RNA sequence: UAAGGAGCACCUA
RNA sequence: UAAGGAGUACCUA
RNA sequence: UAAGGAGCACCUA
RNA sequence: UAAGGAGUACCUA
């Protein structure tokens, strides 16, 4: 897995294709970023893996996209984040797991995730509680 | 109410499904795992979500997929967990979000999660850092 | 009462019907929102019912509704709170109230939050005192 | 001056009237009883309007309504009250609303309270819970 | 087992449906009730499971039922409860059990309720010893 | 009463049909078995009625059955119990009850352990909370 | 808060 | 744990 | 503040 | 009295 672009979609009225291009690694953390050119309105992908002394092998992901508006005035911007939005996803392996089960342990949460999945989507989208 | 089945594919030669029915919620947590006639082994999928007082909403979702075998004792043939996989993700929105952001918010992490997406492949199934 | 949608009707010139959908139930009681997909601007209406331990029957509604105003820059919309208008009504029964009663004692108290009846909409609407 | 009369409608098969009569004003506490001639088991509405330092405009509507049966005791006939229903209604609105918002306000949970409302009739008459 | 609506017959000549209506849930302990019009004399049943540590699931369940009688005090008709009547069914399964070896066990247990089963009838009915 | 046979059918495809005869009475309490042919594991149903001080007729109901499988140790096949299953029902009636009362009583507690009241089946079988 | 660490949403700084 | 106890998932051994 | 609890707008944390 | 606890009408608070 060498550091390189990364390309997410939205999930807009006809996908949109996000492309974060790499920035760097920072203590075995890489980070790859959709960029302006401008350091805060940067949304920036991260990922990791670590072995943990256990013997358990954890990886982690994080994205964080800022919405920021620039406001313009005789010519000079001045932009600024109003809001974030994060996520962190972190998997939890044991050193006896085959490729094949991971694989599908990620599919499924994966999958998870869909617009479709009624239950979860209620939730991580649409901010209601569980009953 | 609420809390309802949920179905997940894995990433087999012909995707399979796995379906959650309803198991509990408790702390406004909600379970719903999917297994046999048995409370053992059964991979548990659980969601919530809390609005913290600085105001943001942040939800929660973790997936245990335990893999089992049956051992056989004295001829007592039972099945048993070998190891387990975990995975959590934790999304914490803006208040002042909205329902796209949010939804292409989760669409794109959702899409970096993939089978194709090298970069994160090769890490969260491979297990290889990043460099 | 299973948690379903709730209309209310407001006083315009010619009445808009304000639709709150289930959100979810937390702890007994139940939200209905009004809402437009950010969290904020979301007019929240809650319900809920218990029997105290003195045997006396209790239950509560509290409705929410924030005016937001959306300043919108080259695209990126920034809601906030410029003001929010909350009421609470709580009704204490007794154990050996009939329906009749308890519905009739509703009756006249919704009867008196009308327009019309001078006494309390000076005050509820106009914020003047009593003399 | 400010105190008057006030009728409440019931939801009886043929809607009566009960016609509040001032009674006194305490605190700037207004109140105005419905009753026959004699001071016992009389229903009582009060009304009152507070501006709080914040700067917020908070008005509270107090309803009781004891249900008076005549018992008889050594053919000593006399009127007592048997058990009472009570409700309070509480608005807090800002200093900065204006009329209209708190008139529809006032009219929208006006219109939850209702006959017809079934979310909420069924829970403020039927002592049903939400689920 | 969403808290929802439990309809329960009796053993009347033409079989009466007694419908209980959740009414809340404390610690996961649900709670339907049927009530009259009047809350006094309602009937409850409760329900919950709980699982020990020691791998075995319990569950719980209560229903009582009173019977009311209005008492004349003076002219004064009041409802009231002269008795009421308690049962306390109680599961406890082992973690490592089969669905359908539950739903048998159910079964059995369920059938000696039956009013033909003369031993149990006899006693939990006729209130006659065993001998 | 007389401590007889007790025939209870199972909830399987095509209801069996577990005949427990008597073993004996012990302070008043009998206890009927269902044996295989092999007293191990033998199924055990008792049952009990006392009459308290306070005019209160309680009875109860213990119904266990364990699960048996041979268990071979060096060419030695040995039937043995796995696991088992519990459950205690419980009532206790007013002295002042009628023989109806009691009977629709239990009547309506049988009727919720049905196979289809699935608030009850979904817990008791299904070892799902409520929520 | 944690690229902290566990597992019948828990415990450590 | 109670074929303990009750104007009740709540106390007593 | 309280889905705290009462009753000739009161009292409890 | 216990939505206490169990290779069980039997112990623990
Ligand atoms: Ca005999
Ligand atoms: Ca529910």
């Amino acid at each position: 897995a060498q550091l390189q672009n990364l390309v997410l979609k939205d999930r807009e009225a006809t996908p949109n294709d996000h492309t974060f291009v790499p920035r760097d690694i920072r203590d075995n953390v890489g980070e790859v970023v959709e960029s302006t050119g401008v350091p805060i309105g940067e949304s920036r992908f991260t990922i990791s893996l670590r072995k943990t002394s256990n013997g358990r092998y954890k990886s982690t992901l994080k994205l964080v996209v800022p919405v920021v508006q620039s406001q313009t005035v005789n010519g000079i911007v001045t932009p600024v984040v109003v809001r974030t939005s994060y996520v962190t996803v972190d998997f939890d392996y044991d050193a006896r797991s085959t490729t094949k089960e991971r694989n599908n342990f990620v599919g499924m949460i994966a999958d998870a995730l869909k617009a479709d999945k009624m239950l979860v989507h209620d939730t991580i989208v649409n901010l209601q509680g569980v009953y």
